[PDB]
DNA sequence: CCCACGGCCCATCACC
DNA sequence: GGTGATGGGC
DNA sequence: GTGGG
């Protein structure tokens, strides 16, 4: 918010990477540089300025420059008026739809929504879902909202068993008053890591949930991820937004290394995992596992809380809401 | 003065 | 029908 | 596009 010009400006040369040119490094370096330049505490007026600032480089300070110096910045402005850029951008903001699903559509002359609708016969499953809620899936989410939906969520859960955990993760659990999708986070005592496989462990849920209309329609559904779509009850009305719900089973015994990684910042599971690296382990959303002076991961380690990883790599224990990176 | 640069689950497609 | 690769999302 | 190396 202090840089809010720039990070604007970056995050749409971003997007522009990743959705037309298909380079996700220029693309996340573009995010670290805007993502970490906000976490500058001092307003940039200089590309100079910012270059100083890590992952801020020669190109971006000399386009940070014009943008201050001039209040725009014409690589960006040709890309929005390139009829085709645009229309690839655009399209990739519909659900399922990515870089290829996009310069595909329009090469073959769907560029707008309204070709989408008529064109629905190319559109595959997630695509047709992501076309119908295209409106309330760009809006945000409210934690007064989000709190009614942690209700139903958890009643509905333990309706089924009284041992199932469940617990809301994302940018809910980092105090985000504003929230894009709701994050979910499922266990069983009877799944750990050394059992075979779920019986409708997942389903089971779901079902509930659907069957209370909550949870409307389905993107995806396996034995450990659901990606679908739900919804708020209104008396009287007007209806509710609806809105993305990720749901993920995981094993208990490897509860708490899922819970931290499908909570904390993409770019923190970033930054944490870098120090995981230089302090000897290997981490993922699963476990944390020691890495032999030649490299080699050793087996799982023993966790029984989130703190007992911010130990192991040491670093200084960031609480779910300090770790908005 | 170059060049790694992140990983996992689900769904679909191309090929057989 | 069963593959392995790829795309997409998070 | 960037910074480690
Ligand atoms: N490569 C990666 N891909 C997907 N998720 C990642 C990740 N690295 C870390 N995560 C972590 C970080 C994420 O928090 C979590 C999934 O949450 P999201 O729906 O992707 N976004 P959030 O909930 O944070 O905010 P909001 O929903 O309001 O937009 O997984
Ligand atoms: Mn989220
Ligand atoms: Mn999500
Ligand atoms: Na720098
Ligand atoms: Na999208």
């Amino acid at each position: 918010t202090l840089n809010g010009g720039i990070t604007d400006m970056l995050t749409e040369l971003a997007n522009f990477e990743k959705n037309v040119s298909q380079a996700i490094h220029k693309y996340n370096a573009y995010r670290k540089a805007a993502s970490v330049i906000a976490k500058y505490p001092h307003k940039i007026k200089s590309g100079a300025e910012a270059k100083k600032l890590p992952g801020v480089g020669t190109k971006i300070a000399e386009k940070i420059d014009e943008f201050l110096a001039t209040g725009k910045l014409r690589k960006l402005e040709k890309i929005r008026q390139d009829d085709t850029s645009s229309s690839i951008n655009f399209l990739t903001r519909v659900s399922g739809i990515g870089p290829s699903a996009a310069r595909k559509f329009v090469d073959e002359g769907i560029k707008t929504l309204e070709d989408l609708r008529k064109n629905e016969d190319k559109l595959n499953h997630h695509q047709r879902i992501g076309l119908k809620y295209f409106g309330d899936f760009e809006k945000r989410i409210p934690r007064e909202e989000m709190l009614q939906m942690q209700d139903i969520v958890l009643n509905e859960v333990k309706k089924v068993d009284s041992e199932y955990i469940a617990t809301v993760c994302g940018s809910f659990r980092r105090g985000a008053e504003s929230s894009g999708d709701m994050d979910v986070l499922l266990t069983h005592p009877s799944f750990t890591s050394e059992s075979t496989k779920q019986p409708k462990l997942l389903h089971q849920v779901v079902e509930q949930l659907q069957k209370v209309h909550f949870i409307t329609d389905t993107l995806s559904k396996g034995e450990t991820k659901f990606m679908g779509v739900c919804q708020l009850p209104s008396k009287n009305e007007k209806e509710y937004p609806h809105r993305r719900i990720d749901i993920r089973l995981i094993p208990k015994d490897q509860y708490y290394c899922g819970v931290l990684y499908f909570t904390g910042s993409d770019i923190f599971n970033k930054n944490m995992r870098a120090h995981a690296l230089e302090k000897g382990f290997t981490i993922n959303e699963y476990t944390i596992r020691p890495l032999g002076v030649t490299g080699v991961a050793g087996e799982p380690l023993p966790v029984d809380s989130e703190k007992d990883i911010f130990d192991y790599i040491q670093w200084k224990y960031r609480e779910p809401k300090d770790r908005s990176e």
